This record gives C-alpha cells, structure tokens and sequence, in this order.
DNA sequence: CAGTGTCCGATAATTTAT
DNA sequence: TTATCGGACACTG
DNA sequence: AGTGTCCGATAATTTAT
DNA sequence: TTATCGGACACT
DNA sequence: CAGTGTCCGATAATTTAT
DNA sequence: TTATCGGACACTG
DNA sequence: AGTGTCCGATAATTTAT
DNA sequence: TTATCGGACACT
C-alpha cells in the first residue's frame, strides 16, 4: 500500500517535469519518488532497495520503468517476488494480478517491436543518406592548412601544441590523413 | 552450423521422443544437448559454443525455458551473439523482429495458464491435507521392534548395526512416541 | 448487473452438466442460462436479444462462447454496444473496461493459433495412416457378393431392394465399383 | 498475380505516399486501389476480383481495417478464398497461422490505443467547450442585413433572390433573435 | 402411359487426433 | 472422411 | 403560386496525440 | 461539433 | 637520462529519425 | 557516428 | 570411543490438469 | 510434501 513513485528521461527534452506531476496527483508524494535522468540507472536501484512487502509503486507508462523489455520483466519478477506492485497510470495495469503482469510483458514486447523496427528503417535511411553525399558527424573545427604547413617547416610536434592551443595528440593523427 | 537441444522434468522421459524430432531435422546427436531436470548446466555449455551464424532448435517452446522472464534473456543473450532458435512445433524463429516478440508473448500468456494451474494443484493440495490425507512416502522400517530394542536397554549403536539401518534415524524414532 | 449465463457442448463428451454447475454458484440461475449443443447456435441468438443496456453475461472459459476467434469479437463487439459484459470466470477477462475485451479478443487469436497448427498436424498424421495402408470411414455392412449374384442373373433392379430390404439407390451404384 | 491497396481519412491526404511504396514492391496502379474515406466501395470491388494464388499489400496495418473486428473478418474471408495481405511496413503475411494471429493481435493492442486517446481527445473537447469555446463552422452571411430585410415587411423569397443565399436559411435567421 | 438408370443432398456411422 | 437412405428428374421404352 | 416548417446532404469547422 | 445548402412536405 | 611517434578510452559535439 | 581531449607506454635517440 | 542432537542430500511419495 | 539416508558437530 505505503507508495512509491518512478519516472526516468533520456532525450534534450527533459520531459521530467510532466512525469513527476501526476505522480503526485495520483497519491504519491516527492519524499518518495524517484529519477535517473539517462545520461547509470543508480535511483532505480536505489528505489529497488526501499521498498518492502506490500508497497506499492507508480510510473507514468510502460516505457518509464525499462527500456528493454527482458528485463523489464526482470524488475517485475524481482518484484513481484517481495510483494511491490508497479502501476503503469497511462495504461492502467498491475503488476500485481497475474493477468496483469502477464499483459504488462504482453504489451512490451509488443511495443519493441515497433522501436525495433523504428531502428532498421532509421538506419536504411542513414545508409541510403551516407552513400547519396552527406556530411557525417563533427565538423573540423582548426585549420588542418595551418598546421600542415608547421610540419612542412619540419617543427618539433610538442611546441605546436601551444603555438596553436590544442590537444597534442591530434597534431599527430592530423598528418596522418593525407597519404 | 546447426544445433539441437531438449529438456525433461516428469519421471516420464519424453526424452527419447524430442531428439528423435531433432534428428527428423538434421542435426546429429554430434550436435545435441540435454538437461535431465533434477540445475541446466548442460544449457550453459552449448550457450558457451556457438558462435555467428548458428541456429539452435527446440521441440516445444516452454522447453527451452518454463518461466518467460530469463527466456528472453537467453534469446537476447543469443542473437547479440548470432544465433537463433527455431521451434519446431509453432514453427517461430527469433532470427528476426516479430519471431523475438511472438516468441514472447505465446511464453508470457503460456505462463499465465502454467500458474493458474499450479494454483489449482495446490487448492486439491488444500483440499486434501484438510480432508485427511497421508502425504509423503510412507513408512517402512518396523518401528515397534526398534522401540522394543531401546526398551530392551540395548546400544543405540548396536541396534543400527544388527538392523542394516542408519543410526540417527534409531534416535530419532524414539523421540517419537513421547 | 442483471446477471446472465450461457455455456454450450461439442463432443460426445456432454460436458455440459460441469459447465452450469459453476454458472449457478457464481450467481445466476437456470432461469437465465442459455445453451447450444451444438449438433446452429440457437440458444445464442435468442440470448443476444433478451439482453439489454447494463445486462451482465457470465461464460465458463474463453472458448465457450466462440470458436472462431474472428466473430468471438463480433458479439463482443455487438454485445459492448448495448452494454452488455461477458466474464471468463476461468480466464477472469471482463468484456467490460477495454483492457478486458481487448485482452480477450488477444487470448483467443493466441489460442486458435493452438487449433490451427494441432488440425495441420491431425491432418498430417492421417495421410500419414491413408497412405500407410489403414482402413477409412465406415465399413461395408451389406453383402456386395449378394447383389452381384443378384444382378448377374439378369434381375430386375428395383425387385432386389425389397428382396433383400435395403435402399434402390445403393443397388446401383454397388454394381458400378468393379469395372 | 501481386496486388496493392491503400485508404486515407485526413484532409493530408498521405495517399501519394502509400501508392508510392507498392509500386516500388511490385505492383502497378493497374492493379492497385483506393478508398477515400469521407464507404468502402472500393474495397468490395478488390475482394471480388482476387482467386486462388493472389497476394494483397497495404503499407501500415490499420490501414486495412481501423476497426480490429472487421479486419479479421476480411483476413478469414480472405484466407478460405486463397489470398492473402502482406503488410510491408510491419512485415507480416496472413498466409500462415502465426502471421494471422499477429495480424490480429498487434491490432487489438493497437486498438486499446486508439481508443484511449480518442477518449483524450474527447476529454478535451470537453475542458473547452465548458471554458467558453465556439465550436463549427463560423458564420458568414450578413444577418443584421437579412433581419433589416424582414423588418422592412418584405418577402422572404424575395431576399433570397436579391441576396444570392438559401432561403430555407433566411427564416431560420429570424427565429434565432427571439 | 411405369420401370430402369443418374444423380444429388441430407442423415447415420466411422476414423484421427486432443 | 465414406455408406446408405430417402428422394428427384429424365429418358427410355 | 407562394409563404412558412422541418428534415438530411455538404461545408466548414474545432480537438487530439 | 454548428451553418448552410439543397430540398421536400404541409398549409393559406 | 626527455623528445618523438603509436595508440587507446573516456568526453563533447554532431547526425538521422520519431 | 566522427573530433578532440586527456592521458599511457615504448622506443628511440 | 561412543552416546545423543541436529542439519542437509536422496528417496519415495502425493496432487494436478 | 514427509522418511530415510548419509553425515557433521557438541558433550560425557
């Protein structure tokens, strides 16, 4: 009964505020509720360990507690094996039931499978947009001209390192590229 | 490369039949793997030798693993690695996206079932021990004459010795007529 | 609330007797239970339409109400629109919230897909016995070697089936097998 | 023989766009069809001009069949005929057992879904149309004039004429200023 | 004109699987 | 599935 | 004829992820 | 959803 | 003995998709 | 994904 | 040594569709 | 499940 509350994010769009703001309107207070903000997932753990026989917990869907849905069940299964239930307030299942576990893992497995998916045609569509002529990753950002000419010279690698105020290691690896 | 394995859990060895299968498949017994439920070793061994490009098989699906949790995680575990499982009775393979998935919710409903089931084992359980039933093996060693050779006042020792019998149970059988 | 009750039998086996006998200590009685033995599923209709808004049904297990998962959603379906709700009392699925029918109709799919491949392999397993060499159908009952004699006399057909009491029809088509 | 067809309901009409992808599976626009949802006619017209040996394709799934129930029912009608759809987005055929299934459930689901979102929608038509929301089409035609019309005590046909507008319309006018 | 042969569909009796 | 049972026509004679 | 009511088909609307 | 369009009716 | 070149892994900056 | 940033050795001289 | 307790591994058990 | 087996301990 004595609840919990769980909510995570991973993206730019700390969407953190919004998960957190119905926790607490379904019951739960801060003093109990928990974040990772994926930058690792150490408040999980943590909540993991907090709990005892007959609490019960709340996260906002089912995407919120795991990613993965093998060990999504794990939690579940670790759980259910104290006596917590997790409730997932969007879809509004139990943990607790079996039914209700049995269609938590039900539909994430079938939710994978569309992110699965989702990463195949991401990636057939970088494929058919790396080989079509576009720029990858992080631009160069110091003139390679500047530094191919203080090489020519026949300078000493080290002092270049603070004549130009940079990482040492990538005079090297610079000189390199052009074969 | 291809790859068999089976299970068993029953004083009923349906052992024999699921390799038999296997062979109607095409992998040898050069290529076979079994665990006789008693603790899945045999299981960590063929999981330690295969590697890209390999496809293992299992007759039934609850076969591989009976509870859905750590069925995915081998499955996971394997196709990081390369391999996938075909079931030769539902005809699913996790070499692919909805395979892994249909592979999972069939197991995870399965379950459901399993343990409903269990429960309804253990109500007749219920039902029973109330009702008046002897559970266990029941008794064999002929009690009244082991308590007439301590009320003899002989060896607790020597009686398991004259008896081909073990001695703490000898103890044992006393304290229990108090 | 209004409780209903409906079960239904398909084998020689006319378990029907244990499928009541729960539909009663659940809480409703004969004088609304339904039943179709299925020699046409009779019984059903007739409940379809005694039942109103807010009426309750009560089916022992999930494949007693229908076989084919396709219309298995049809009454539900049909049955949610004049709110009316079917439980599984083995299954514990309430046709009710959406969670509940949307779980029915997947157990259903996930257990026709059972059928489906157990028929494929009935099948597979009897012409595996046809081509072995088995015996198939029903057996000859009536003396071919009676009616040959019967007919190579020069007999007139129609006087035969009454001769020896059988159908005029076969008489003929008895002759007709050995060419 | 191949086959395609797709649907649209939104005023964005993606329709160039699922045509787009069967052409680039196999099929021609000489074999392909179209349903603008605004009525399924052209549906009907594919389920009965298909046989035995004949293979459909839709981009997205609910794109068949919006509605779980009717969906299967096309997809067993379709399975006794001997046809069957392949989905490319998702990658599943109703030509196995599996495949239907999978068909179904990922429908259901989807469904569950749907659904609960148009609740969403609804709860939030809700939050406005109590805030103080107009909702409709706006009005256009310049009532203060048609009402001056009447007040002058001339015809209503005659406005009608005069400004090129409805007259069914014209009475309905004076009957909202009590 | 009425008996002989062709051909169904609806019923009863059987098999393989659980 | 396969055997009979009722029948329905349609020609034959 | 022509003045008044009372429908359903078509247009333009809003809300939602 | 509400506003207009086409109408089709029933009465002076 | 100390400067020159090889080679990582851990961090920051970027892209394609929703 | 790709660029730098700190570094770690290991030889060279 | 040898007499008494108090564990865990192995055997034989039952219940269930 | 309960009954025996192997034991390993702590005390006269």
């Amino acid at each position: 009964m004595a609840l919990f509350g769980y909510a995570r994010v991973s993206t730019s769009q700390q969407s953190l505020d919004i998960q957190v703001r119905a926790l607490k309107d379904a019951g739960v207070k801060a003093n109990r509720i928990f974040t990772d903000k994926a930058s690792d997932r150490k408040g999980l753990d943590l909540l993991r360990m907090k709990v005892k026989e007959g609490d019960v917990i709340l996260v906002k869907k089912l995407d919120r507690l795991g990613r993965d849905t093998a060990d999504m069940i794990q939690l579940i299964k670790e759980f259910d094996a104290q006596g917590v239930s997790i409730r997932f307030i969007d879809d509004s299942i139990d943990t607790s039931s079996a039914m209700g576990r049995m269609v938590v893992t039900i539909l994430s497995a079938v939710a994978q499978a569309e992110r699965q998916r989702i990463l195949q045609r991401t990636n057939e569509g970088r494929q058919e947009a790396m080989a079509k002529g576009v720029v990858f990753g992080r631009k160069r950002k110091i003139d390679r001209d500047a530094v191919l000419n203080m090489w020519q010279q026949g300078l000493g690698a080290s002092h270049i390192s603070k004549t130009m105020n940079i990482a040492r290691s990538t005079v090297y690896k610079v000189i390199n590229e052009s074969n």
